[PDB]
């Protein structure tokens, strides 16, 4: 884990999700609030602007409810959005294309950003230029035909 201030809070939160991904995936499927309401996400929540925390949580929880109902368990997207579900949700009709953390820096809802960057070839997640670990259901990590020899 990292120790440099707000940045480290971000990196460390996504490292925790990756390291605990089996238990997180099952809880997200079966009983998501034991996950959304975990104290693990309190530091991440303090980085989200106070005036919009609840509106972001309403958006992500609603998105997850719809995802789950029609598709079940997109690993990268569940990991990305999860910490934003931690605040008490405020429901609204607002549709967010990005979500800000104070470190504003933007996490894009679809695809990669300077803050959150998943690499399909190495199968590792990078947060603010630091490694968060390897992402995974049926050998993990780097693809074939990367190392020439």
């Amino acid at each position: 884990g990292e120790i440099n201030g707000p940045e480290s809070v971000l990196v460390n939160t996504y490292q925790w999700i990756i390291r605990n991904w089996e238990t997180v995936k099952i809880q997200w499927s079966q009983n998501p609030t034991m996950l959304y309401n975990k104290m693990e996400f309190e530091p991440f929540q303090s980085l989200v602007p106070k005036a919009i925390r609840g509106q972001y949580s309403g958006f992500v929880r609603t998105l997850f409810q719809q995802m789950r109902d029609v598709l079940g368990t997109d690993t990268t997207q569940i990991i990305k959005l999860l910490p934003f579900a931690a605040a008490p949700p405020e429901q609204s009709r607002m549709q967010f294309s990005s979500l800000t953390v104070n470190v504003g820096m933007r996490i894009l809802v679809r695809g990669n950003s300077p803050v959150f960057n998943y690499n399909k070839t190495t199968k590792r997640l990078t947060i603010l230029g630091k490694d968060a670990g390897t992402l995974i259901p049926d050998t993990s990590g780097v693809e074939s035909a990367v190392l020439r020899g």
